[PDB]
């Protein structure tokens, strides 16, 4: 039963408070991630500090407490704090792939389209993929942020199972624990409503980040990055810290994302691929497509419909329309001889598609 | 609360059994439905026996039994009938005007929509239609039907509330009346089940044409044409024969009719009428219109689209493609000038339009 | 579904203040009000301003700043107004009735009888009936109400769906316009209180009709006469200006009329008619009447009861006492030939009756 | 959604008759087996016509007709056809493993968990394994059998969801499809029955095998070799020839396999790993094993107590009495050094487990 878990580690648990970042408590949970990976199962990384290996590769430099002095550590950060995972992930025979993404990516339906593809074939190919965020074209705003709701966007953009926060905290309390003896964290939430905002007072933007999971269909975990052996834990089903139940469903989810917007194009399609698409539930080929009416980019959604025009199906496009035009009742071998590239073998995928 | 009652006579009730119309029972329910029309109510008469009509005009001529000359009888009764009903209605004061249908007429969907036109402006200018079948291109498999589907089918084109059958019979039994003195007289039938159809063994036609009016929510009642005052107790809600309850309801039979067929084009629609069409569930405009896309006739079913391009309704067009691409953000006033005709000031009206 | 409304015309909107009529806007009333009346919905008028036209018709002589004077004016103004009116509905071949009513009639039992039954003939008829205050027996203070009071009354006589209040202002206003540039227009009113009356300040016998009307079931809008398209607008639903929702339904409305005073009779009613009233809540007929029981007016509320003596209903009788008990017993056609005068084919009506 | 699949090729359709193999429809095979492959699934193999390799590598001698020529020229066909195939493999980038079997290894318990071990090693690292029976030990009547049974096993043995027996029909029959024009393909089968076994008169093994295969919760599928695209479509869930539903569940086949034979022995299990046991369903540690009771081989079903003594699950051990005995209570990573040899880091797996 293999399962997507996303890791989500916090400047704080990089560095431990330090200027520098800090290798046992990383190479500790390296060996954790490795001992899942070799159980079969598929990581993906979230991780931050770039600033901090950039101070450390520039013999820490007295620069101006400035955000562009902020964009250049993270200019040179970035590529140290890749190397320093790589050097850590081939101690046990792992890769390591990097992948920069922000917000604006994930809002654009072409760009998320392209992010998944990659992110798809990296995690297929045993490769555990880092991403980070784009810091050559962040906002101040953004860099506060701390990748918070960014990992919830990579959870939902990977399909993950699971999101773990690590947090410098146990996780959430009902009250102070420092002030109150009988404050106890609290272990299930199955809902974030105002009390739970009122309670966590930066613990707001993990709430915003695990409302944002759940919504989706993700079960969000919050625990603390010094806990032994917390992925292991977290990953077996054993209780570590807050838990944040889902409160959709994967496939409301994806009803959600298909339904979200008006469909941007419709195609034709033929008796046997209406045929499969409707008993068997399979994905659509560029064979069966008949006709293709709108104009409409990669990764709109469109319309499917039957030669006589009953709706069937709504799908997200994997092609844009000249494209499909083009390749319309080809083969699948041909599309990289008629378009000089291709982007998969079929036009519809079948888990991208809602029928009825 | 004026109301739509379609009478239908089969030429037993006519004829009363004889070779000669009886135009005493026919004065008497004329003098029935005169009271009703002016009570305020709509009265649609399916009536038969123009071979006897034929027969009458023509002196009695000793003709061979062939369909040829029940043709040539039809042809001559035709008129001959239709004489005799705005004879016997214009001692009322009222006007009747003659409409033939046959089945392929109502099966087309143009045709459908012409004669509902042509209904309905004879009912709004207080006129009595009376409607019978085509007998030039009719065929015996039909003739021998006597016009129990053609009534059910008017029924259903005007957007009667009730149907009225009367026939020899006092309704339907529970066995046989002469053979069993236990037998009595079946009062309400809620479901048209096979062992009603096995009860009654022409009470065949009479029980598909009742099966038929009640599937689209039209409540269908069988009486014996003998019985005094028979129309009046109908209208009324009086008990006089076999009742079969309305099955379904008649939004759900517009529902059944407007996703029977997959729609045959699309149309774009403004902000404004968007409005109109959600919030108050109004009628298109061609001034709405934005742009029409794809080919089909008038009547045909298609599917209307906001600007942005979410389904908002789905509906009847009362003009045809290339019509409503002349004619599109025109005033309603401009569109004899324009074509050279109209089908009215709406494009499609709110009673053939399902909003989603 | 066919609406009744009722449009009530203040002599600021019929003059634009000015000394004389301004036709301009009256004929744009009149055209949006002939389109909803071929729509096939019913219209009345209330209308003032009389005293211009007198104006008008005598060459605008000098004469004395008195109430006789505009007795005198008002006298000649009514014709010409009532001329104007019918001049520019011919256009739309659309045919005037005129009917001048003091509130003194609405008070009595049998005069209010007797114009709801004209109104009811002149609406049925397709005649627009222009309603306004008799002025030769009138008094200053009815002047100075400019019939506001009079159109609630005309309202609840008419039994119209909705009333429409033309005025100068654009509506009612949370504070002063000219202000208080935060000052908005309060849409939609559900209750006539203290704080309302205190804000607006002739905006208060305005306000009275539309409680009166509220009262008695019937929407009030209060809107800008200059507002293009304000009455279509308003029978489609559209918010132009302040509306105050129904307080009370018709229903309500009726039994608080029928109920209001002790019944002054009590008649006999066979136990067929007492089934008809009963069971399928029909009218009551002379036929059935057998016993008449005290003496009264025709329009007074009178009781009836069955053979039993048991109370069944109460109703409003259509004839006098005397009358009832001529015809008692007698078939609906011999009602002239008995009295020499007939006021329907009815006793009592069932709109006018509350069985219980 | 990854699934396993086993594909039984007879000699008539590796060789279409003749006296040698025809490789164009083995190519073709290959080619959609690849294609599966590629896919994502796990493909086992099944095959026979090793004499038609050694007649063919031999240059046809003339061998005298008796069982020692026979396995003679098997002795060199094998080598030949697992070159043959890893030839045909290779064209798609597949390695090929050869796996030589009997009956009476299945039965054996060591013998069945080793040949299971190998099997799951060769579909984990994408290598295709390729079965056939072993003709050096077996006997003419196993000869007549044509890999019908092993077939069978082989599906058991590997867990697969499908088993695919290609032949020269095209299924089966309802009557001879030569005699009877009317006799048609029975494409579904849920209950193997005498009445179908006096249907089809070596149709008989093929019926054995997948009544052996059903029985074990695995679905038969009959169709023809010569089909183009048939294993494609047989994944996929096309309809191409009989269909033999399984009658049973894996999880019932697990039990029967569990429950077949008393344990042979006992071994007292720690708290924790009672506890991972029951709530999370984990497999067994070494860690954990606290005692051992009795005397028994590897792949032995053996009994599981807590410390309490209270029976939590009965199992399959993957090491010797002796082995488990040195290894209880010591870590998985120092197995290899205690025992000189690894059969893997659990000592009894979740799914060889039965817990109660």
């Amino acid at each position: 039963d293999s399962q997507t878990l996303v890791v989500k580690l916090g400047t704080s648990v990089l560095t431990g408070g330090s200027r520098r970042l800090n290798r046992a408590h990383i190479v500790e949970l390296v060996r954790q991630c490795a001992q899942l990976h070799a159980a079969g199962h598929r990581i993906v990384i979230v991780t931050s500090g770039a600033i901090a290996a950039g101070r450390e590769h520039l013999g820490y430099p007295e620069l101006p407490a400035t955000i562009a002095s902020k964009q250049l550590l993270a200019a040179v950060g970035q590529s140290r704090l890749i190397q320093l995972w790589e050097q850590l992930f081939s101690i046990y025979g792992i890769h390591v792939g990097q992948m920069l993404l922000t917000r604006a990516d994930m809002e654009d339906r072409e760009r998320f389209l392209n992010a998944r593809d990659t992110l798809r074939a990296l995690l297929d190919n045993n490769i555990v993929p880092v991403i980070n965020e784009n810091d050559a074209v962040a906002t101040a705003e953004i860099k506060v942020g701390d990748n918070d709701n960014l990992s919830a966007l990579a959870a939902i953009l990977a399909g993950a199972d699971k999101l773990l926060l690590l947090t410098d905290q146990k996780g959430l309390y009902t009250a102070d624990p420092r002030s109150n003896p009988q404050a106890e964290l609290i272990k299930d939430v199955y809902g974030i409503d105002d009390a739970l905002r009122a309670i966590a007072g930066g613990m707001s933007t993990k709430l915003q980040a695990a409302d944002v999971a759940c919504r989706a269909g993700i079960d969000t975990i919050i625990a603390a990055g010094s806990k032994p052996g917390v992925i292991g834990d977290v990953m077996e089903g054993i209780s570590v810290g807050t838990l944040f139940h889902a409160q959709a469903t994967p496939l409301e989810n994806r009803k959600r994302w298909i339904f979200g917007a008006p469909p941007a194009g419709e195609i034709t399609v033929d008796e046997g691929a209406t045929a499969a698409i409707l008993e068997r539930g399979s994905s659509l080929l560029p064979k069966g497509i008949k006709s293709v009416t709108g104009n409409f980019s990669r990764g709109e959604v469109i319309r499917i419909c039957n030669l006589e025009g009953r709706d069937i199906a709504h799908g997200v496009s994997r092609y844009n329309s000249d494209a499909l035009r083009r390749i319309a009742g080809h083969h699948s071998q041909e599309i990289d001889a008629i378009l000089g590239y291709e982007y998969g073998p079929v036009a519809v995928h079948r888990d991208d598609m809602i029928t009825r």
